[PDB]
């Protein structure tokens, strides 16, 4: 209905590309391009990276260089150090600029205001949801994957056909499919997948050990098998990945399907409660604010709590675990 | 009883003014002064502005210049860049001088703390309460306005007669008034006016329409006309500065004035409420951090609600009606 | 898309319209369908205005005789007395009547079932949003301005026409425009106005007021400066009704921005409640009971009250401020 | 020291004192101000009254021809009726009238608003604190007795010496006193006394008796001798009078004074929250309009407790016990 599955390839050609950073999203992006018939360069600071990305044969300059060459820039980099980047060369370079058009893989730069480009720039959004290294064998394959899409801010008339063309310069599409979204409807799920099921499971794990242990006499060793340090977990995910999340259940037993439905119909409100107050806490733009200042004094805060979970209990005895199943 | 009304014009004679900035304030609390008898420089950047306060015969130097050569200086720019100013230029010549008279437009920076002279200063507080336009035909019929003052440091024991030679330099007085105060509480009610009354009633206006229009089946360009795009409020406003604030309510008939009363008496309690929390969480200095911290993040609050309200339902309504009525 | 913008006049022409009362209203329709080229005659009782309304040039009878001649009237005054009138005199006369127009400048005494008309009677609403007076400066001007129009019962399909002629007949179009509603939807919102957040705004200044003086250490001459005393409100008001509700902050600086949105966005629900609470006391009819109670009783609490506001600290203080600023 | 104890008896000399009613207040005030040395009329509906009235030497003429003679009236009737007649009779006189004093021995129909006179009239209060009867045992025994005063409205810049003439003219001084107070001070207190302390008295009786009873097991003829059926109240209500609240108790037992002191410092919050909530009820004007629906709508309540009360269980045995002693 609104899932675009191919474009045409039209405007980026007598164009040069030239990309930022060459770390886990940079190598398969730029050698995708390569291959689908574009000129590429490479920007990147004169670390480790570079001799790579110059071995794989791009013709590589420094940032500032590159953003001069192209009329388009992938700012395949951290979410954290972009800001001080783009004030200090990129941004110079732009009032250099005639038209020019700005791609990211994550919009919590610029939906939160942290960016505010000029107004003869083309504004977009290329959205991957992959770990990095699989969308290879995917590719490989000549299989597409999933992307998501949007524009800030557009004085061209013409962002979306620049987008669909990146969208098939990268090769997941066709075959998968690219869907049309905004900057905030990306950043804002980025950040709920972070904030509430994840965290919730690992309490929920921790918190099963721990009562275990300390109340109803169990002993360490034996817990830790039966809820996570088996393959039990990856192999219900990929159920869930190909065959449907509740059909998967099937290849439980009944005695299983009762005891989980009955709960997730009776603990349904109380996560929907905390999802609000989450999404809401982000969608006013709080969560931003709080880790930068966070940034801004020394991740004190970080360092105690990865001190804390660390040195916590169940970490400790399964250390002592993994260290007699012979792994790491 | 303690609204003095005039004085002496001595002090100021044979010493040189200094203004800084030449904004909405700084225009006439200029042209006022130099009309009343009294040596002028100004200090401003080397913008837009400096070419219109050069225009109007002011010999203007830049900051440094100025204050190094006159004996009080009126620091009539913003609020927030002040701080960095005062660090990088005034400061090292302030540690030059002998004998020196700061004046302000508002005491933010400096009842906070966030400015601490040296103890050979005369410290002052003059503040205007107007839009700044209107100043001017208030003026030209000779009437005064209303001032506030105040004293946060002297060392000389004549820093109120300065206070009040600036008040007649002005032209505030005669015919108008001058309190006198501290710095405390003038920022005190510039604030409190700000958190309370204000935004109160753009959140009533705003929940009124919602409410009439998705519960009660209103149209929506008809509720716009009661509420606010009418001009209504600037009307009965007026009554109130003129007339009185409750002798306005006669010109409305009496089921107005019932259940306006009846109202007033009985939501009085919960307003109250708000309104002691927020002077505390200023009196305190919190709001002071918080903004200062908002500042040193990128104003992503800001961005996202300024984002909300525009992009807001009741907007959207009252673009297309303006849109409606000819207007901009 | 349901703003009409203009009729054609064709009924209101070989019938005579008559029209009751010369009050604000009364004045401007009446000259403006005479100017118009409509026939017109008034009715009032003989007091000052008589002489007035007569001096201008209209032919007057009195009540009775006045509706024995129109197919057409214009109830043009107040909306507590209307009732006993239309029981004591005009019902009388419209079972002598076989079609005729009933208009009224508000729906109070009809929407809550205080009058209740034959079926042989085209009833309607006709709903300037002016203070009355500007209205003439609006027309001079050739401007129109808005109304709202709506039907309670009709026995001639031909109610609506009548309508928008009448809306030519006083101006307020072309130029303005006039919406459809109900009478409900009318009287609703001319009292949530007066209920919710006019009073709101009172009882806010009369509190902010009271904390500064006996908790702060306040002068009272300082606040009212500040808070009405001066001209800020109607200036603000004036940017509302022209540039905008929102669009208007930007003259203000931003740290005012900031502390007026996140304020509004924090105490919204607790006054949604407040109007949800006063929407439906009168949705059900209760404070029309009330009132009309309280005038069966001699208007007691409305003595009180107006006895208590007035003899208040605040009043007297700015009583005080007025006396020294030479105004009344 | 604000305690008036005597002045002149000047002003009401050539001049003729039209009185109102003759019941209680009525009989004892002329009587006392003929004696005094002053020309009296009375004013009365042709009833019972009258004739006695009559009798006592007093040229009666009826109500609007005696306002008509003097230039004083004492408006000694009751407080519901009083309206109509101001409203049918008086005011259509007052109009006719130049200068007119007029005096009331309660406020209740004035401080809430319920009459409004002229403004060539010199409104003034006089109010006994007595039964009314055992005024006269106190005036041949030559004694004075309190009384409060005050003013609403005066146009003669003499309105206190009038108020005192006629303090003397009733006999309540010299040898008693006379206060200066406002309407609604005297209005508060009447109805202060008839709702807090009274009312709660008889309740915790009637609960003491209800709960020995039907729970601890007594007889009904028991504790109506120990709590009210014996002149034990009465007694200690004149030990009150004349020897002072708490030195009173030195007449009791130890055992009693403990008893009552602690728990009269323990329940002391609970009935000022009572208290304050009915004095709050007062000032507002809320209990008049209460009170004037229950009398245009017939008496029902009124009707429904007195049969309540009456055929309670309490009143029932009582009787019994009455009709055992002998009395009525
Ligand atoms: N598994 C992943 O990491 C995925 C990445 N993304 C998005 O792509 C961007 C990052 O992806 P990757 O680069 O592949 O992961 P990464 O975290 O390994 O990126 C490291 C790269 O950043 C460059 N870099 C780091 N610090 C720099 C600095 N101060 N100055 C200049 N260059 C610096 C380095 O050249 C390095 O190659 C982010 O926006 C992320 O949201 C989206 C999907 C998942
Ligand atoms: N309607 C108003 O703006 C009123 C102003 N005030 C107070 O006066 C002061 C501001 O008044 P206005 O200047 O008339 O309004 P404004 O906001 O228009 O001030 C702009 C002026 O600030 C100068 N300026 C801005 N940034 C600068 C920078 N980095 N470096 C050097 N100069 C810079 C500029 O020369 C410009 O002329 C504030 O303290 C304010 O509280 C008091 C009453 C109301
Ligand atoms: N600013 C305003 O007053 C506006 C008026 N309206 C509506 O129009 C009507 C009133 O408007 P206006 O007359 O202009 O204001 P108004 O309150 O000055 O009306 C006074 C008129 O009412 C007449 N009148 C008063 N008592 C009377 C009585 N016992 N018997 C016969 N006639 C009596 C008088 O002739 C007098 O001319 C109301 O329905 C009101 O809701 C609508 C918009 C605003
Ligand atoms: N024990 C008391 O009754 C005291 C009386 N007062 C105040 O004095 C006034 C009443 O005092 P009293 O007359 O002595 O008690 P009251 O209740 O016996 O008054 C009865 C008198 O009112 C007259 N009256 C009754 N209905 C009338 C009517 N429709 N039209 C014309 N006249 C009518 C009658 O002539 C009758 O003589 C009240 O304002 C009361 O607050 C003050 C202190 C106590
Ligand atoms: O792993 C589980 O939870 C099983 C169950 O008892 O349902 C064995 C399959
Ligand atoms: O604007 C209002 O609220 C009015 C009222 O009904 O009181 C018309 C004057
Ligand atoms: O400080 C502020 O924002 C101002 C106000 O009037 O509230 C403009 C001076
Ligand atoms: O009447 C009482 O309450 C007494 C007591 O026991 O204190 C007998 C005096
Ligand atoms: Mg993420
Ligand atoms: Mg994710
Ligand atoms: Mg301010
Ligand atoms: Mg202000
Ligand atoms: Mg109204
Ligand atoms: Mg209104
Ligand atoms: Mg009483
Ligand atoms: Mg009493």
């Amino acid at each position: 209905d609104k899932t675009v599955l191919d474009a045409n390839l039209d405007p980026l050609k007598g164009k040069t590309i030239g990309v930022i950073g060459y770390g886990n999203q940079g190598r398969v992006q730029a050698t995708i391009m390569r291959e689908n018939g574009l000129n590429v360069i490479v920007g990147n600071v004169k670390d480790k990276y570079y001799e790579l990305a110059k071995k794989e044969g791009f013709e590589v300059y420094e940032i500032d260089e590159a953003v001069r060459r192209s009329d388009v820039a992938l700012l395949l980099i951290p979410d954290e150090v972009m800001k001080e980047v783009y004030e200090k060369k990129i941004a110079p370079v732009l009032q250099g600029k005639k038209e020019f058009v700005l791609d990211f893989a994550s919009g919590y730069n610029v939906a939160f205001g942290l960016i505010r480009p000029p107004k003869s720039v083309d504004t977009i959004m290329v959205a991957p949801r992959m770990v990095g290294e699989g969308i290879m064998d995917l590719h490989k394959q000549g299989k597409g994957y999933p992307v998501l899409l949007g524009v800030k801010q557009d004085a061209s008339g013409k962002a979306w056909d620049y987008a669909k063309a990146i969208a098939k310069g990268i090769g997941a599409i066709p075959g998968g499919i690219a869907v049309i979204s905004s900057f905030e409807e990306e950043a804002l799920l980025d950040l709920m997948s972070e904030h509430t099921w994840v965290p919730i499971l690992f309490g929920a794990i921790k918190a099963c050990y721990d009562i275990a242990v300390k109340e109803y006499g169990v002993s360490p060793e034996a817990a830790l098998l039966e809820f996570y340090a088996s393959g039990e977990l990856a192999e219900i995910a990929r159920l869930i990945a190909e065959e449907g999340i509740f059909n998967q259940m099937v290849h439980h037993s009944t005695t299983s399907q009762y005891g989980t439905l009955t709960r997730m119909f009776k603990y349904y409100d109380v996560v929907r409660r905390i999802v609000e107050n989450e999404a809401k806490y982000i969608w006013d733009g709080s969560f931003a604010k709080e880790w930068s200042l966070e940034q801004q004094a020394g991740y004190p805060v970080f360092y105690r709590l990865w001190e804390l979970a660390t040195q916590s209990e169940m970490a400790k005895a399964e250390k002592e675990l993994y260290k007699l199943l012979g792994r790491k």
